RNA sequence: GCCCGGAUGGUGGAAUCGGUAGACACAAGGGAAAAUCCCUCGGCGUUCGCGCUGUGCGGGUUCAAGUCCCGCUCCGGGUACCA
């Protein structure tokens, strides 16, 4: 055994032999309970960042952790690998996005293994290959066939009215909702954030006569009991009866123009007047820039007595205010400086007074249903999917429009509509679109024009979950039987800020795939754990100028207070820099840390540690360099206290019926250790504290003896013990110690430790005896003494009722 | 202005159970320039044994609150008129 710790001389020798034993491939094994850990796919950028490492430590030291209990376990890696940032290196170098991608799957492929990641690399996938993509564009067909897809032009942000494919998610708007209460393991924080973005509104469409005007005019309402406060209906800048007003009206034509560009609320009368439906007066039709005409109907009745928005509108243009609900104590409300907004009881109404909230809202909606002017309606924020961007590094969209006029998918047999990678981008136009020739095609025996747009890339991330587990199946997008085996995913890790994209619209994609008989279950994920984000320190300087400039960490002479505390800083050319914290890391703040530079520095096991040790997974983290020297100093004490060990030699077989005292309190130690760290990795999830307690234990084995035979037989024992502890986190180091340890077998196939009952059970426990309260006096006491016996030896203490067991005596 | 989180030593953080506050580590300081190693370290008072105090500020429950409830202050993050 050397004796020193030297990272570039095991990290790379065992990452070979992890490929050469195709350690952590896996199989689809009925004989053993399957555990299958998913980290977030990375983009391929060109380098990892912090943020990465943080992400795929985490889930190796799951991965790693739950081989070590006995379970087959899926950890697979892949590239989500189409997508914009490509074509701006495209044209920014001289090359094309293909090309350039693949030179960054290599990159940061070979990062990856130099971190340690124990993946199951023969599932590895880029989503850029028609290999992937070919079976989300056959999935895009069936979609169509069944009703679930459709055209249309929409808004997009300048503003322009695009065409688009979209996929009709709010179909399972109900079922994405409800099963929400399914997600016991997901964080309350991503649960509210999915149901304020579904948005689920119950309401009532009125539909009303409009005098001088072609049609009728529909409005949607959540709050029909106010029906008999509405003065007057308003309409989005882009709604047609606006429209119409418009041309006769200069007014109204530059305000819908003022609303196409640009929480102040503006208006102008349209003049048309509708006829509300129960009492028969007319009432104003107003544009107004609040009402969305994108939502519901697009144009609202307006009640300025009881919606705030209505209200201070009406107040700018000297609309009439009504009050029709009564306050709490049901007195006429104080509508003088505001809107009543609560839901109560109705006045002013005419036969639906002294009715309540429900039964105002049932009774009125209950009669323009009747009178054949109204209808119940649920709506959703929730818009449908917009799956097409008008861009060439996706996947093609398999549409075509014939001759004809007719649309329809690609057939079958032409399926994948493979994007041609060799090209020369221009900057301005596609490829394929700017090339008349590549759009022109035939089907069912006729010229057709294919589509050019491509997918967004969120069709690639939706699925690549389940591919994983069949990631060579030609047969089909999924093999049901492989899939059912390893799905759902049992955690899952990544950022929060996914909350309502990819992690929405993955739910949705498991559901249509179950609704094709693909897979068995209704949910992706039983887990989900969102990692925090990785802070470092940032400092600006002030120029001449007036303008700030940002300077790294690294860059920054800072001197400190008594207590340490940063109290000036200067870079080398004499600027005066500005302390601004920790802070999310950016290339804005020039406050980015590489981890390639800290892995060359340290070793990836130091790095490993320290982002494991610093903080909770869950909360942010702030990365110090004096940490991460901390993590390093600690490995060299490991490995020096097996170097000194093994220096011994060999070690006889340990005999716990003749171990001393000292011991069996070290032992018992050991095993306690075992417990904490099991429960803290495997149901708490708390790493650092599961670090620190071996630690801890670390802190005690450096200072026990080590000669008498059975000393070291104990010795061998803990160091065993420590090594397979600390493997998920720092499997490199780990796995040449237990060579040197002569475990048997490859570390990755070890078993966990289990912690040996015999070796815990304590003869006493110690009682704190308090008086009122504040502790007077500590006493040790058998772990089998009764109440009263242990309240004797308490009464004997010279400085000396309620009882816990084992803890405490109050008096 | 909304919705959802936070607040513990000089610092990151422990306290899982309402039951010994500050594990573990960083930073300091003392020990045998740099590096390693070992001991001290919430604040104040001290006759060096210890005493009083202490979890942003208030209050409620409790025999007992960092923990559970309710206010106030101050810190972060999402969402842009969804009728
Ligand atoms: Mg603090």
């Amino acid at each position: 055994m050397q004796e020193q710790y030297r990272p570039e001389e095991i990290e790379s020798k065992v990452q070979l032999h992890w490929d050469e034993k195709r350690t952590f491939e896996v199989t689809e094994d009925e004989s053993k309970e399957k555990y299958y850990c998913l980290s977030m796919l990375p983009y391929p950028s060109g380098r990892l960042h912090m943020g990465h490492v943080r992400n795929y430590t985490i889930g190796d030291v799951i991965a790693r952790y739950q081989r070590m209990l006995g379970k087959n376990v899926l950890q697979p890696i892949g590239w989500d690998a189409f997508g914009l940032p490509a074509e701006g290196a495209a044209v920014k170098n001289n090359t094309a996005p293909a090309p350039w991608t693949y030179d960054n799957i290599a990159y940061m492929k070979n990062q990856l293994k130099m971190l340690g990641f124990g993946y199951d690399w023969s599932r590895e996938l880029a989503t850029c290959t028609p290999e992937y993509y070919r079976w989300e564009q056959k999935f895009f067909t069936e979609l169509y066939k069944k009703g679930l897809v459709y055209k249309k032009t929409s808004a997009v942000n300048e503003r322009k009215e695009i065409p688009q494919w979209f996929i009709k998610i709010t179909a399972y708007a109900d079922e994405l909702l409800n099963d929400l209460d399914k997600l016991d393991h997901w964080p309350d924080t991503v649960k509210t954030m999915q149901r304020n973005w579904i948005g689920r509104s119950e309401g009532v469409e009125i539909t009303f006569n409009v005098n001088d005007y072609d049609n009728t005019l529909t409005v949607y309402t959540t709050r029909p009991d106010t029906f008999m406060g509405c003065t007057y209906l308003a309409v989005a800048a882009g709604h047609p009866l606006a429209q119409k007003a418009a041309e006769n009206n200069p007014e109204l034509a530059a305000f819908i123009d003022e609303c196409r560009n640009t929480m102040e609320k503006k208006g102008v009368d349209t003049g048309f007047k509708a006829v509300h439906p129960l009492t028969g007066e007319e009432i104003p039709v107003w544009a107004a820039n609040f009402v969305l005409m994108e939502y519901g109907t697009g144009a609202v009745m307006a009640v300025p007595g009881h919606d705030q928005r209505d209200y201070e509108f009406a107040s700018k243009y000297g609309l009439n205010i009504k009050p029709v609900i009564l306050a709490a104590d049901g007195s006429e409300p104080d509508l003088s400086q505001q809107a009543l907004t609560e839901k109560g009881v109705l006045f002013n109404s005419g036969e639906f007074n002294g009715l309540d909230h429900e039964a105002a809202f049932n009774a009125i909606a209950d009669k323009l249903t009747a009178m054949g002017v109204g209808e119940r309606k649920v709506n959703y924020r929730l818009r449908d999917w917009g799956v097409s961007r008008q861009r060439y590094w996706g996947a093609p969209i398999p549409m075509v429009t014939l001759e004809d006029g007719t649309v329809m998918p690609t057939p079958d047999d032409q399926l994948p509509v493979i994007l041609p990678e060799d090209v020369v981008m221009d900057g301005i136009t596609s490829p394929i679109k700017a090339d008349p020739e590549w759009a022109k095609t035939t089907v069912n025996g006729m010229p057709a024009l294919r589509e050019t747009d491509t997918f967004d890339t969120f069709m690639e991330s939706s699925w690549y979950y389940a591919r994983y587990t069949c990631p060579q199946y030609k047969e089909g997008m999924l093999d049901s039987e492989a899939a059912n085996y390893w799905l759902p995913v049992d955690i899952y890790i990544g950022g929060i800020e996914h909350a309502i994209m990819h992690l929405l619209y993955f739910r949705f994609f498991h559901k249509l795939m179950r609704d094709a008989g693909m897979v068995n279950s209704d949910e992706p994920a039983k887990q989900l754990l969102c990692q925090g984000m990785v802070l470092a320190d940032a400092f600006y300087y002030v120029g001449e100028n007036g303008e700030r400039n940002w300077v790294s960490p690294v860059d920054a002479i800072v001197e400190r207070d008594e207590k340490g505390r940063i109290v000036k800083a200067k870079d080398a050319a004499g600027h005066e820099l500005v302390y601004t914290g920790m802070s999310k890391m950016s290339k804005s703040k020039n406050n980015g840390i590489d981890p390639q530079v800290m892995v060359e520095r340290y070793g990836a096991d130091t790095v490993r540690l320290f982002m494991m040790f610093a903080s909770p997974a869950d909360m942010t983290l702030e990365w110090q360099e004096s940490g991460v020297e901390g993590a390093n100093r600690f490995l060299k004490r490991v490995w020096k206290l097996v170097y000194e060990h093994t220096a011994k030699g060999d070690v006889a077989a340990l005999n716990v019926d003749a171990l001393t005292e000292n011991q069996k309190a070290l032992r018992r130690d050991v095993h306690k250790t075992i417990a904490k760290v099991t429960d803290d990795i495997g149901r708490r999830q708390t790493f650092n504290t599961a670090i620190a307690a071996i630690m801890e234990l670390m802190n005690k084995l450096a200072k026990a003896p080590t000669d008498g035979e059975q000393d070291r037989a104990l010795m061998q024992e803990a160091l065993l013990a420590v090594v397979r502890m600390l493997n998920p986190f720092t499997p490199h180091i780990c796995f040449t110690l237990w060579q040197e340890l002569k475990g048997e077998g490859d570390i990755d196939n070890a078993p966990w430790p289990v912690a040996d009952e015999k070796a815990m059970v304590e003869d006493s426990t110690l009682v704190v005896v308090q008086v009122n309260g504040k502790v007077r006096a500590k006493i040790t006491v058998p772990v089998d003494a009764t109440e009263e016996q242990v309240r004797e030896r308490a009464g004997q203490e010279h400085l000396v009722v309620i009882y816990v067991p084992g803890k405490l005596l109050n008096l």
